[PDB]
């Protein structure tokens, strides 16, 4: 058995007795079992050898913090290069194409969202500002509204291709529309807006362009370089495109925790920033919207993109996309009871059904230890693939067996989120 | 020379050519010498045994993603120990005492500050949310109401002690007040302000009580284990006390990018939560303000806790506070040119003079690689004592030296900030 600790033990324990104790714990209380590829996200590479790198990589690094260039100068310089090479996979302006980083891909979208209001609250005086954006989004771009206290505009879609109606959304252009939002590819369904007919329409209202690719990241610029044809423009090259979001820690095989936000110029990220000279303490300025920032992970995260090159992600966009398409062919041809959502190009894979109750199909497969995300409006679910999962051929002889094994039978819940939250400390 | 990268690299370099050059940018480009204690803060420990244990830990879990509890438990059992452990030191409710995790410091005080506003605008339905705190406060009280668009107060202070005037702070209780700081130590001057008879007045107008002991930590909380008399009262057990920062990647020598906010009740951090059931990718539940999180640092959070024990932060304080009062002492008895600010009964010691240009002087240190906070209003300098720093008696003659060297010779701010940020990535 594992000990557990209400507060702080008499005596330190020797490491000795800690990594045991840190073994005893992924041993014994059972969970998920993701290396075996059978959930969509949260591990996206989880290479023994891999993590060895990002592992050396922060023994150098553990003190490492932003916060003191100064004192240290290499994770600067490795912050630089990151962001650079990020850069050039979406073709950013090598003219004014500048960009920053953040820590989860959540921060990554706060900050273009901030960038905006401070933006057109400086050259439109914006009292009000209002966001809109699909309702195929992030939920990143529900919670600017909630904390930046703008107003957030939900858009339908195109009940065909599943993508965004460019014609509802000229409907809801106002004097405090600040932004316009085109995930590519978007979390539900993972499916690319129309974004290369999307930089046209922000440069007639003038409006600012943010690309969601937090999920697309390392796949959606390498589906050029991996031998793909017939494929929109997600990235500069459409002049309509103001900022993008990219998280590294997905796709990247990064260390957890590390995104990048792009911008065409300096002048944007400008309205990012936080400045305060009036302050005692000296003179603040967060790039992001942390203070201390935890510098091995961007250590671990250059390391991975060098150990990988221009042609491990190649090999990495071939492999996943290869199994996401094999896997869509599949629950065509075979399993006729699926419905795809769209066209999805990439390697997230989105599907529903009417014949079969997807609520309790869901139920069905986690019970045998599988995990597609469940989502809603409509209702349905998906299988986002990491190169574990990446491993296809035996979850959907799966799927199809526990679809065989359905058809073979015969209020505010706002309330209730709070209470697993709270739960998540006992 | 060590090899720069403004693109990926044509192919991968193996992880072999990779540490080589993970130490190449050690070893070449030059830094502030913080392993020779000559930095006042970034790095608190710097014991290559220490770091070797949460590398290791690292790698354990490094994959760890606290959006994924039900495929990382280990790590929920982990964050539910440590916050417990933090709230023992602080004393909250055995009973309704609840408390949360959170990346940097920063982070901590926007979920205090956040849940002020989301409650009094619940209970009181303040549309113009007020925040007030000293000048000595911490910047990232001056983001909250940048990024939350609260109006955030500053109150001066007690020319003798230094502390805050609770008088001052009573002509700014308004219909708008939602929230009243007390740092506990203060980052500036590292002196505790007035906590002990500041859970009364939060008690009077009903207003909510957070102290940033971001700063203090596992300092002030052992100042009573580590065999000190005469010490006011700095958390839960001030009845007055609502919500209480921590920062363990500070004084707790865990892995930087990571703190707590504590709190007395649960219905308190409820605010502090973001709820979005009807997002259609599912229905999200940020307990902070990050989508994934990284798993692996509150594991070394969790792991340098449990070696270090409470007897650990005790040979830890003795040591710390003993170097920074054997400092402040040989300063009052030599180096008669100084004036120390207050009272510092801790780590941090600040300090001032009117005989020598205190700016100066900095420049004369920092000449000489030594590191010291350059503060303002009023025009100072201190030095935050860390584990490396905890050799004094060096670079109390190095002082004494540089100020007798010292007497012995006979516009919009703004913009330049923003300047020094975007010089982060180039």
């Amino acid at each position: 058995q594992l000990m557990n600790f209400p507060q702080l033990p008499s005596n330190g324990i020797p490491q000795d007795d800690v990594i045991e104790e840190l073994n005893k714990l992924n041993d014994l209380i059972p969970h998920t079992q993701w290396k075996e590829g059978k959930v969509s996200g949260a591990v996206y590479h989880g290479g023994d050898d891999l993590i060895h790198l990002q592992t050396i990589a922060y023994e150098k690094y553990c003190v490492a913090n932003q916060l003191h260039p100064d004192v240290f100068p290499a994770v600067r310089k490795m912050e630089s290069e990151v962001v650079s090479m990020v850069l050039r996979m979406f073709n950013a302006p090598s003219d004014t194409g500048c960009g920053t980083t953040t820590s989860g891909g959540t921060e990554s979208l706060l900050l273009a969202c901030l960038s905006a209001k401070m933006y057109a609250l400086h050259h439109r005086g914006i009292t009000e500002p209002e966001i809109i954006a699909p309702v195929t989004a992030h939920a990143g771009f529900d919670k600017a509204a909630y904390y930046f206290g703008m107003k957030l505009r939900h858009v339908e879609l195109d009940p065909t291709t599943y993508q965004v109606d460019l014609g509802k959304v000229k409907k809801f252009i106002n004097k405090n529309t600040v932004l316009l939002v085109g995930s590519a590819p978007n979390f539900p369904h993972g499916i690319a807006d129309d974004i290369e007919g999307l930089g046209k329409i922000a440069q007639k209202y003038k409006l600012p362009l943010h690309v969601d690719s937090c999920l697309g990241s390392f796949i959606v610029s390498f589906m050029e370089k991996a031998g793909y044809k017939n494929l929109p423009l997600l990235d500069f090259r459409v002049p309509g495109v103001t900022s993008i979001s990219c998280d590294t820690h997905k796709y990247g095989f990064a260390p957890k925790g590390s995104s990048v936000i792009m911008y065409r110029n300096s002048d944007l990220r400008m309205h990012q920033y936080y400045v305060n000279p009036a302050w005692t303490g000296g003179l603040y300025g967060s790039p992001t919207l942390a203070g201390s920032r935890p510098g091995a992970i961007v250590v671990g995260c250059w390391a991975t993109m060098v150990n990988m090159g221009e042609n491990g992600y190649i090999e990495s966009c071939q492999e996943i996309v290869g199994a996401a398409m094999k896997f869509k062919k599949y629950i065509q041809e075979n399993i006729p009871d699926l419905d795809i959502m769209g066209n999805p190009r990439y390697s997230v894979i989105s599907f529903s059904s009417k014949t079969l109750n997807i609520h309790e199909l869901s139920d069905r497969l986690s019970k045998k230890g599988w995990h597609f995300n469940a989502l809603q409006k409509p209702v349905a679910l998906h299988m986002a693939f990491t190169r574990l999962s990446a491993h296809v051929v035996d979850e959907i002889c799966d799927i199809l067996r526990t679809t065989v094994q359905e058809l073979k039978s015969e209020g505010v819940a706002d309330k209730l989120i709070v209470g697993f939250l709270d739960a998540l400390y006992k």
